[PDB]
């Protein structure tokens, strides 16, 4: 009986600038076959060539014996995205470059010559776009024939029809500027179209505070193409006389105050600790010996440049919570002019609960009311009609986002009908965002949420749309973007009116920008 | 215990070309204190103060409060044996330097200056060598006074009297060379006075095989001060057109044929297998794509370059066993000229067992007749008797090295009184040699080992002396090397008649080596 070619095809993030990203993976046990002569791909008729700069065929060799019938298609991690100064490139050790085309036309004949071993036999097809292939690309493509011994061979395709590829940009790899690692995407829009896109700077590890941590700035002017070099908005170095992993500052979340273009970026700085994690060193207290501090820093020209730390812990902080910070990803400004950071805090009971903190004098102040519900953590809020705050979080009992809407800015909470039933979610950061008909292409007000699409593990990062205000998430208005393993969080905003844009940490990249044409979530 | 200023001294290696090392730690919870000012440390007058280069005060900062009861004396690891690249400095993110006296004297005057964190507070002492600095070095040192607030403070010093710290080499540091890790160590002495020291040099990670490792080699014609440009005596590299990683050769071990001057190194050549371990994907047969290679590569130049692969395995592997392979470290001539390695196979029940293979022709043809030990895998063995063999295995069932010793090179075995008694273990990897009256300056018959002295983790690296064959192991007749954690591999080689060496995977490198007089072990 004849071997056949058994085919998976990605559902990841090609990124423009890396130099391989795993387009299809095969695999052949080869019994009968003694050598695979040949691949041939062909790119759908819209996909633009003139962004795709080569096409390679590579060969990763067999399988452990005890891992056959387990239906893997790589021995290994092709492309590292978290070896600092390595995540651009193939790893060479993991996989055989067997031939390549540059700037192929639509139709790829790819020579392999490969000599199979006596078993499971890997090959992979690597993408590489140019350059300045825009960001709006999507390619698809069909591998034809395999010809083996110099016959077509059987095939299989395990993975879905008409899958489109989209491109994306790593903005941070692991080892950029000196930095191990970096996590906690936030990103927002201003009034003049610039994208801001704020993380953790995490310099010796990927660990969570307390470390040697930054807060990080991308700016792009060019609707995510291009990124600026790194800013840091918030560091502290060595403050108090303490060394700088004695004073990380993270978690960072922004708005975009859009009655002035005021951006505000809020991190928890937290000093001392020894190298445990904040989570639990954080105490009851109000100075930076005792617990976290609540810390701002804002930029009046648009995003460029960064005012010294405004510590407002004292205007929010109640003594006896071990630990108050900001809900991680971004914040809001209400139709009215109130601006609005999502919260959580450890109550003295040592419980976590969501909130939200507001100001209505343009950030000179602030103020929290009530939790929203308890034993909750991270959370985004959106202001999902007028005067009506939607707070969306992640919650400890496992499953599935809880949801509440306020209409006194947390005075008082309703559970709303999606609350633990409608989002499923691995109990990770989540991002939310609320577009108003008149500020978007399709004329509908519309909510965008972003998260793994899972209960367990943190995978499959999607983007859902919702036409009726949360209370439905049909699975045809939804993307997604990358099937790979991750950290997990994400954040939106709106690029234009037409086009939506996310920073999250992808399988590909610690921080990956990626744009979305609207009318591809909602046909 | 406020305001005593607590005093641990390491005994770790001082590496001679690292920019820092921990000689001294100080804890000190401050109640009342608000600065520490002076602290003064006096060397011992026997120590050489000309090849002693800097002696340095860093503070750095706090605990977790959570951990104030628990006594550690730092907060973080001050100095990396991991970060390729980033091993020879304190990290200045955990570590501030307050005070450093170059060219010190004797007595050593260093002011910290530091304002008091209301709690904890750690401080360390660096010591930097001299690059020319003699591998005998001893140092010695008190802490004499620390100053509190313009007082001599209480001090408390919780580590014994006496200690003398020993210098040692970083053969290889991670990141050297463009491999992340380096592991399993093997040492030997050509009849030149040469140093040999061999290693795995596992480029992608510190993962054991299947993976992308060769085995490496330092050669020092200068008893250890300075090592030679590696040298890779086995590589396989893309052979039967397999990527590299599925190509991965380790575990070596090095003799000395005594009578010849001819060095030989064995390594178990893994082909295929994924990237699993090749301790469970290695199977029965006698074929490369099934089973794990043993391969040879012999020096007839004193070690400086290595011949082409050498297969034996169908001279010594039974088909039905799942893997063969040597014991890493070292391998003897017997005073008749027989050369033997130690070796390890997993027989048909899939049970490991050590035992023997020998060589009655120069290394020709080797030969293995029978198991020592059930379920035993690393072992190193030694002529204690004349024609008589002691093996010294890592034995599964926990605790305590297996001993047995044979009289026919292994077609049968008699199980030493010291089996599962004398040396405590923790399951790793030990190193035994025997050292003639005559070649040693105490002109008596010894029996040296190494490995971590301990049942429970991999730390407390000590070499130990026997007079008895290995009856007994008088504790006066013991060094203890490393009190820090590493990966516990440990090979032992006579430097010259007065000196031991020893290569090892210690708590500062990945392969570091340490010159100890015989006479400080067996006094
Ligand atoms: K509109
Ligand atoms: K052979």
């Amino acid at each position: 009986t004849s071997d056949t070619v058994f085919v998976r095809e990605t559902q990841i993030p090609i990124l423009i600038e890396r130099q391989d990203n795993v387009l299809f993976m095969l695999r052949l046990n080869a019994k009968e076959s003694r050598s695979l002569d040949e691949v041939v791909l062909n790119f759908g008729k819209d996909v633009n060539m003139a962004d795709i700069q080569s096409v390679k065929l590579y060969y990763s060799g067999t399988e452990a014996r005890q891992n056959y019938g387990k239906k893997f298609f790589t021995p290994v991690s092709y492309i590292s995205s978290h070896t600092p100064g390595k995540t651009l490139a193939a790893n060479p050790s993991y996989s055989i470059n067997k031939s390549q085309v540059n700037n192929p036309g639509r139709k790829v004949i790819l020579n392999a010559n490969q000599k199979l071993f006596p078993g499971i036999n890997y090959f992979w097809i690597s993408l590489q776009m140019k350059p300045g292939a825009s960001l709006l690309d999507k390619v698809s493509a069909k591998i034809v024939t395999v010809k083996v011994d110099n016959k077509e061979a059987l095939m299989h395709t395990v993975s879905p029809e008409n899958i489109a590829h989209r491109v994306g940009v790593g903005v941070r790899h692991a080892g950029d500027d000196g930095s191990a690692a970096f996590r906690i995407p936030g990103l927002a829009t201003t009034n003049k179209g610039t994208l801001l896109g704020v993380y953790d700077v995490r310099y010796n590890s990927s660990v969570d505070l307390q470390e040697h941590v930054d807060v990080g700035l991308s700016r792009s002017v060019d609707g995510g193409k291009t990124w600026e070099k790194m800013r840091l908005p918030l560091a502290f170095g060595e403050t108090g006389g303490l060394p700088a992993a004695q004073n990380g500052v993270g978690d960072p979340s922004i708005l975009v105050d859009t009655k002035t273009n005021t951006t505000w970026v809020v991190a928890a700085w937290t000093h001392g600790m020894g190298n445990q994690r904040a989570w639990w060193s954080s105490y009851p207290g109000m100075d930076m010996n005792h617990t976290a501090q609540l810390v701002l820093s804002k930029s009046t020209d648009d995003g460029k440049t960064w005012s010294e730390p405004i510590n407002i812990t004292d205007q929010v902080k109640d003594p006896s919570w071990y630990f108050l910070l900001q809900g991680p990803g971004r914040g809001i400004t209400m139709q009215d002019g109130t601006l609005v950071f999502p919260i959580q805090f450890i109550d003295s009971t040592r419980v976590p609960n969501a909130g939200i903190m507001y100001s209505k004098d343009r950030g000179e102040t602030w103020k929290i009311h009530n939790y929203a519900r308890t034993n909750t953590t991270e959370a985004q809020v959106a202001e999902v009609e007028p005067g009506v705050l939607m707070l969306n979080m992640r919650d400890n009992r496992g499953g599935s986002r809880a949801v509440a809407t306020t209409k006194d800015l947390g005075k008082t909470w309703t559970e709303h009908p999606s609350s633990r039933k409608a989002l499923q979610e691995p109990v990770c950061m989540a991002s939310l965002i609320s577009v108003k008909a008149a500020d978007n292409t399709l004329n509908k007000d519309i909510l965008l949420f972003s998260n793994p699409n899972t209960v367990k593990g943190r995978h499959h990062i999607t983007i859902k749309a919702s036409l009726d205000g949360g209370i439905t998430w049909l699975p045809e208005h939804q993307v997604m973007l990358d099937e790979g393993d991750g950290w997990g969080y994400s954040c939106l905003t709106m690029i234009d009116k037409e086009t939506v844009g996310i920073l999250y940490e992808s399988s590909v990249a610690h921080m990956t920008f990626q744009a979305i044409r609207l009318r591809d979530i909602i046909q």
